Protein backbone atom coordinates (compact mmCIF):
# COMPACT_ATOMS: atom_id res chain seq x y z
CA UNK A 1 0.00 0.00 0.00
CA UNK A 2 1.41 3.39 -1.10
CA UNK A 3 -0.21 6.47 0.43
CA UNK A 4 0.32 10.20 0.62
CA UNK A 5 0.10 11.73 4.11
CA UNK A 6 -0.15 15.53 4.18
CA UNK A 7 -1.67 18.53 5.93
CA UNK A 8 -2.41 21.54 3.73
CA UNK A 9 -4.40 24.75 4.07
CA UNK A 10 -7.19 26.12 1.83
CA UNK A 11 -4.67 27.15 -0.84
CA UNK A 12 -2.63 23.93 -0.42
CA UNK A 13 0.16 25.55 1.64
CA UNK A 14 2.08 22.88 3.53
CA UNK A 15 5.02 24.88 4.89
CA UNK A 16 6.66 28.22 5.53
CA UNK A 17 10.36 28.79 6.19
CA UNK A 18 11.09 25.18 7.22
CA UNK A 19 8.19 25.18 9.66
CA UNK A 20 4.58 24.12 9.80
CA UNK A 21 2.58 27.38 9.61
CA UNK A 22 0.00 26.06 12.12
CA UNK A 23 0.06 24.23 15.47
CA UNK A 24 -2.51 21.41 15.45
CA UNK A 25 -2.01 18.73 18.12
CA UNK A 26 -4.92 16.62 16.81
CA UNK A 27 -3.20 16.30 13.44
CA UNK A 28 0.07 15.14 15.04
CA UNK A 29 -1.93 12.44 16.83
CA UNK A 30 -3.54 11.56 13.50
CA UNK A 31 -0.06 11.26 11.98
CA UNK A 32 1.07 9.07 14.90
CA UNK A 33 -1.85 6.66 14.66
CA UNK A 34 -1.66 6.24 10.89
CA UNK A 35 2.09 5.80 10.57
CA UNK A 36 3.30 4.13 13.80
CA UNK A 37 4.61 0.69 12.85
CA UNK A 38 4.88 1.54 9.14
CA UNK A 39 7.10 3.55 6.76
CA UNK A 40 7.48 7.31 6.25
CA UNK A 41 9.30 8.45 3.10
CA UNK A 42 10.45 12.04 2.78
CA UNK A 43 12.79 14.19 0.71
CA UNK A 44 15.97 15.55 2.26
CA UNK A 45 14.60 19.02 3.02
CA UNK A 46 11.52 17.70 4.81
CA UNK A 47 13.74 15.52 6.99
CA UNK A 48 16.15 18.35 7.81
CA UNK A 49 13.22 20.58 8.71
CA UNK A 50 12.05 17.91 11.20
CA UNK A 51 15.59 17.30 12.48
CA UNK A 52 15.26 13.75 13.90
CA UNK A 53 13.58 10.56 12.65
CA UNK A 54 10.12 9.96 14.09
CA UNK A 55 9.91 7.18 16.71
CA UNK A 56 8.41 3.71 16.24
CA UNK A 57 8.32 3.58 12.44
CA UNK A 58 10.78 3.24 9.59
CA UNK A 59 12.11 6.64 8.48
CA UNK A 60 13.30 6.74 4.84
CA UNK A 61 14.95 9.82 3.34
CA UNK A 62 15.40 10.38 -0.39
CA UNK A 63 18.50 12.36 -1.35
CA UNK A 64 21.23 12.36 -3.98
CA UNK A 65 23.91 12.95 -1.29
CA UNK A 66 25.89 9.71 -1.02
CA UNK A 67 27.39 10.85 2.29
CA UNK A 68 24.02 11.48 3.96
CA UNK A 69 23.83 9.37 7.08
CA UNK A 70 21.70 9.71 10.20
CA UNK A 71 21.21 7.20 13.01
CA UNK A 72 17.73 5.72 12.64
CA UNK A 73 17.24 6.79 9.00
CA UNK A 74 17.38 4.59 5.91
CA UNK A 75 18.64 6.40 2.82
CA UNK A 76 17.47 5.88 -0.74
CA UNK A 77 18.73 7.69 -3.84
CA UNK A 78 16.04 6.87 -6.42
CA UNK A 79 12.28 7.28 -6.76
CA UNK A 80 12.18 3.65 -7.88
CA UNK A 81 13.54 2.45 -4.54
CA UNK A 82 10.24 3.60 -2.96
CA UNK A 83 8.55 0.68 -4.76
CA UNK A 84 10.85 -1.86 -3.08
CA UNK A 85 9.91 -0.67 0.40
CA UNK A 86 7.78 -3.36 2.08
CA UNK A 87 4.55 -2.75 3.93
CA UNK A 88 2.41 0.35 4.17
CA UNK A 89 4.43 3.30 2.82
CA UNK A 90 3.40 6.92 3.47
CA UNK A 91 4.86 9.71 1.33
CA UNK A 92 5.31 12.40 3.98
CA UNK A 93 6.82 15.44 2.20
CA UNK A 94 7.72 17.74 0.75
CA UNK A 95 6.43 19.66 -2.27
CA UNK A 96 9.02 18.17 -4.64
CA UNK A 97 8.40 14.55 -3.69
CA UNK A 98 4.60 15.07 -3.59
CA UNK A 99 4.87 16.40 -7.18
CA UNK A 100 6.83 13.26 -8.08
CA UNK A 101 4.45 10.88 -6.31
CA UNK A 102 0.89 12.27 -6.48
CA UNK A 103 0.24 10.42 -9.76
CA UNK A 104 1.59 7.13 -8.37
CA UNK A 105 0.05 6.65 -4.94
CA UNK A 106 -3.02 4.49 -4.28
CA UNK A 107 -4.63 6.87 -1.78
CA UNK A 108 -4.07 10.09 0.18
CA UNK A 109 -4.67 10.92 3.84
CA UNK A 110 -5.16 14.70 3.71
CA UNK A 111 -5.78 17.02 6.65
CA UNK A 112 -7.40 20.17 5.20
CA UNK A 113 -6.61 23.15 7.42
CA UNK A 114 -9.53 25.56 6.95
CA UNK A 115 -7.30 28.65 6.96
CA UNK A 116 -5.20 30.80 4.62
CA UNK A 117 -1.57 30.90 5.76
CA UNK A 118 1.48 32.47 4.24
CA UNK A 119 3.50 29.67 2.70
CA UNK A 120 6.43 28.90 0.45
CA UNK A 121 5.82 25.16 0.01
CA UNK A 122 2.70 23.75 -1.64
CA UNK A 123 0.89 20.50 -2.20
CA UNK A 124 0.17 19.89 -5.91
CA UNK A 125 -3.27 20.73 -7.32
CA UNK A 126 -5.65 17.79 -7.52
CA UNK A 127 -9.26 17.31 -8.57
CA UNK A 128 -12.05 15.36 -6.90
CA UNK A 129 -13.03 13.94 -10.28
CA UNK A 130 -9.99 11.65 -9.81
CA UNK A 131 -10.47 10.78 -6.11
CA UNK A 132 -13.35 9.17 -4.25
CA UNK A 133 -13.96 10.48 -0.72
CA UNK A 134 -13.66 7.34 1.40
CA UNK A 135 -14.17 9.32 4.60
CA UNK A 136 -14.33 12.94 5.73
CA UNK A 137 -14.16 13.65 9.49
CA UNK A 138 -14.11 17.13 11.04
CA UNK A 139 -11.54 17.61 13.75
CA UNK A 140 -12.77 18.94 17.07
CA UNK A 141 -11.85 22.45 18.18
CA UNK A 142 -10.75 23.02 21.75
CA UNK A 143 -8.10 24.36 24.13
CA UNK A 144 -5.10 23.48 21.97
CA UNK A 145 -6.67 22.91 18.50
CA UNK A 146 -8.00 26.27 17.39
CA UNK A 147 -8.09 26.00 13.57
CA UNK A 148 -10.89 24.11 11.80
CA UNK A 149 -9.57 21.01 10.09
CA UNK A 150 -10.90 17.96 8.29
CA UNK A 151 -9.46 14.49 7.86
CA UNK A 152 -9.99 13.21 4.31
CA UNK A 153 -9.09 9.75 3.09
CA UNK A 154 -9.12 9.97 -0.73
CA UNK A 155 -8.83 6.89 -2.95
CA UNK A 156 -7.90 6.95 -6.62
CA UNK A 157 -10.87 6.27 -8.92
N1 LIG B 1 4.81 19.92 5.44
C1 LIG B 1 6.01 19.68 4.94
O1 LIG B 1 6.25 18.67 4.28
C2 LIG B 1 7.08 20.63 5.21
C3 LIG B 1 8.25 20.43 4.56
N2 LIG B 1 9.02 21.49 4.19
C4 LIG B 1 10.17 21.28 3.27
O2 LIG B 1 9.77 21.52 1.95
C5 LIG B 1 10.31 22.78 1.49
C6 LIG B 1 10.47 22.74 -0.01
O3 LIG B 1 11.53 21.83 -0.33
P1 LIG B 1 11.12 20.51 -1.09
O4 LIG B 1 12.02 20.33 -2.24
O5 LIG B 1 9.66 20.52 -1.34
O6 LIG B 1 11.45 19.39 -0.01
P2 LIG B 1 11.68 17.82 -0.15
O7 LIG B 1 10.91 17.32 -1.31
O8 LIG B 1 11.43 17.20 1.17
O9 LIG B 1 13.24 17.76 -0.45
C7 LIG B 1 13.69 17.69 -1.81
C8 LIG B 1 15.01 16.97 -1.86
O10 LIG B 1 14.76 15.55 -1.91
C9 LIG B 1 15.76 14.94 -2.69
N3 LIG B 1 15.16 14.34 -3.87
C10 LIG B 1 13.93 14.62 -4.41
N4 LIG B 1 13.67 13.92 -5.48
C11 LIG B 1 14.78 13.12 -5.65
C12 LIG B 1 15.10 12.15 -6.61
N5 LIG B 1 14.29 11.81 -7.61
N6 LIG B 1 16.29 11.52 -6.49
C13 LIG B 1 17.10 11.87 -5.49
N7 LIG B 1 16.90 12.77 -4.53
C14 LIG B 1 15.71 13.37 -4.67
C15 LIG B 1 16.78 16.02 -3.01
O11 LIG B 1 17.61 16.12 -1.87
P3 LIG B 1 19.10 16.46 -2.25
O12 LIG B 1 19.47 15.49 -3.31
O13 LIG B 1 19.18 17.87 -2.73
O14 LIG B 1 19.87 16.25 -0.99
C16 LIG B 1 15.87 17.23 -3.10
O15 LIG B 1 16.51 18.49 -3.06
C17 LIG B 1 11.60 23.01 2.29
O16 LIG B 1 11.70 24.38 2.64
C18 LIG B 1 11.42 22.13 3.52
O17 LIG B 1 11.42 22.91 4.70
C19 LIG B 1 8.61 22.71 4.67
C20 LIG B 1 8.01 22.78 5.83
C21 LIG B 1 6.99 21.78 6.13
C1 LIG C 1 2.29 16.99 11.40
C2 LIG C 1 2.03 17.69 10.07
C3 LIG C 1 1.65 16.76 9.12
N1 LIG C 1 0.40 16.27 9.12
C4 LIG C 1 -0.02 15.41 8.19
N2 LIG C 1 -1.28 14.97 8.22
N3 LIG C 1 0.83 14.96 7.24
C5 LIG C 1 2.08 15.42 7.20
N4 LIG C 1 2.92 15.02 6.24
C6 LIG C 1 2.54 16.34 8.16
C7 LIG C 1 3.89 16.90 8.19
C8 LIG C 1 4.97 17.35 8.22
C9 LIG C 1 6.37 17.90 8.20
C10 LIG C 1 7.27 16.83 7.69
C11 LIG C 1 6.82 18.27 9.44
C12 LIG C 1 7.58 19.42 9.56
C13 LIG C 1 8.08 19.84 10.78
O1 LIG C 1 8.82 21.01 10.81
C14 LIG C 1 9.28 21.32 12.12
C15 LIG C 1 7.80 19.07 11.92
C16 LIG C 1 7.01 17.91 11.81
C17 LIG C 1 6.77 17.10 12.91
C18 LIG C 1 7.12 17.50 14.18
C19 LIG C 1 6.87 16.66 15.26
N5 LIG C 1 6.27 15.41 15.08
C20 LIG C 1 5.90 15.02 13.79
C21 LIG C 1 6.14 15.87 12.72
C22 LIG C 1 6.55 17.49 10.56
Amino acid sequence: TLSILVAHDLQRVIGFENQLPWHLPNDLKHVKKLSTGHTLVMGRKTFESIGKPLPNRRNVVLTSDTSFNVEGVDVIHSIEDIYQLPGHVFIFGGQTLFEEMIDKVDDMYITVIEGKFRGDTFFPPYTFEDWEVASSVEGKLDEKNTIPHTFLHLIRK
